[PDB]
């Protein structure tokens, strides 16, 4: 509920090519409010807040011109005078957000293409020269895994609602097993890279825009790629994984081939125990899910969706520990 | 707490080669009591009851002389006069009961052998001429899946503790999709065929005895083989599955190869939608696990182990529905 004329005035000076009249609509749902700004010349998307939005804008803006396809940025407004809250203006991209990783409704050749493009974008993101595009201080590089292991160890300990031995074993195992090979390697890391955070062209298997960058920073690629590969280790039905489905029939590549393709795109081979990267990723996911459980156990979020995600903490922790034990020691 | 002299008298007349003195010990745990009968000449195992033990004895006895390795039977006692309860006497077999399906501690070649032998025994069981060994009326053959779908549909409806849409979809989907190809095919079905129900030779990869036959009957092989293949579709950590582990590295065969081997041993190819067989198996398992939840929700079994198994009903039901949707319609 704000002054749309004050915005139209601001947009004339700060949004390239802008020309009213302007009509604001809202989207049903996204942490911070999202609106659809409509003008005859074109449509934009405004991301406001009640009253770290600026990092999304920053990373997405810096990536224009790279191979990581992203929505075009128009303007960021930190001056809460104009509308009563901070916001930014983006392009309104139109396309498909696919949810089910098994890609129902497609031919095998199509599934191959969706997966191949999805691969290409992660390789591209991780090969970007983040310093040349001005993101040099976008996050703290080096010492990624020990920083993260410690963070999530402290977080679980704060939210622990029950004794989960596999979690405890993880918290003790991980810190003593951080690969030494490529420990300093850093790149832009999306944070939550997966199929449903991609906007595909309405009919072609090509991503028009990588979405939800609010968790992104500078970090180790395998923290990002490892989380992305979870799909091959989680089974279908709540957490829409693809473990045990007949991938060769469906046209979905095997994880061995997917990693190999990523290695060739990025030019460097994945050194370091793959089971550690997986074990870490499962640990992290367990930590996040325990956060939800702790809030559900003392009623901050009672949602059916919420306690569903909370009950999944233990099995994630348990699965993490199993992969840990398959790793070098 | 019984008369061991009355048993020694009975054993002289009913147990081939018996000769005391006799010393009875008990085993820690097995539904119906189990004892270790010790004599200088040899050791036996006695399976009593408080006060369908006879089917185990019957099937295990009939299988002697076949390729399904089993403990040797000595005598069945239904005359509750002798000891105050019905019982039977078996050979005391000594060997390994392996629990973890990933087979830690082994070389790849060893894992290949454990799996290959495990395959051989199921093929063998399912190729046995049950009528020639006198089990013709051991169960009701034909119409297996519809009989089972109906049984578990009624069972879930009796124990339903919450709304599980994937379960409901299964209960409606399955009955309308029972394969018509090989619908009458029947064989002996173990019921719960898995690694931990096998007693391996202490150092060789060969099964000395298939255990826990209390659920066995006559039925469709894929009800038994499908349950056995669950391992490739369930992930590690609570339900010790092998979904997503690097099978080629570990020396564990891929499910495609495992089924192919079974087909060659049994001489007939698996006709009928594999995803239906899997979907059915997941449905059945969900039903059994909901039984436990219903008892836990109203306190018949409060055990930590019990509510762990009860919480697994939904995900099993949800995973079943996903495989159902990959099947022919
Ligand atoms: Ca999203
Ligand atoms: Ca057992």
């Amino acid at each position: 509920r704000f002054d749309t004329e004050a915005l139209e005035a601001w947009m004339r000076q700060h949004v390239e090519g802008f020309a009213g009249p302007l009509s604001v609509e809202q989207f049903k749902g996204q942490s911070n409010p999202t609106f659809k700004l409509v003008t005859p010349g074109q449509t934009y998307v405004m991301r406001a807040k009640p009253g770290a939005i600026e990092r999304e804008y920053r990373v997405m803006d810096a990536l224009a011109g790279t191979d990581v396809p992203v929505a075009k940025m128009y303007a960021l407004c930190e001056d809460e005078s104009v509308i009563g809250r901070a916001f930014y203006i983006m392009e309104f991209v139109s396309g498909r957000v696919l949810w089910d990783q098994s890609l129902p409704g497609m031919s095998p050749a199509e599934r191959t293409a969706i997966y191949d493009e999805m691969n290409r974008v992660i390789a591209a993101m991780h090969t970007v020269d983040y310093q040349a595009i001005g993101l040099g201080d976008y996050g703290k590089p080096g010492n990624y895994f020990q920083r993260q292991i410690e963070r999530w160890t402290k977080q679980y300990k704060l939210s622990e609602t029950e004794s989960i031995p596999a979690m405890d074993s993880l918290m003790d195992w991980l810190p003593q097993h951080i690969p030494q090979e490529d420990a300093d390697l850093t790149s832009i890391v999306h944070g939550d890279y997966r199929l449903d955070n991609l906007m595909f062209h309405p009919t072609e298997p090509r991503v028009l825009a990588v979405l939800d960058w609010e968790l992104s920073t500078l970090g180790h690629p395998m923290g990002d790629f490892g989380y992305h590969c979870m799909s091959w280790h989680i089974a279908p039905g709540q957490f829409r994984g693809i473990a045990g489905l007949d991938h060769a029939a469906l046209g979905i590549p095997d994880e061995a081939s997917y990693r190999k393709l990523y290695e060739q795109r990025t030019g460097r081979p994945i050194t370091g125990d793959w089971n550690f990267y997986l074990a870490f990723s499962m640990f992290r996911i367990a930590g996040i899910l325990q956060g939800i459980m702790k809030r559900v156990v003392d009623g901050t979020a009672s949602s059916a969706q919420a306690l569903d995600a909370g009950k999944r903490a233990r099995p994630m922790a348990e699965m993490g520990w199993e992969y840990a034990k398959k790793a070098k020691q």
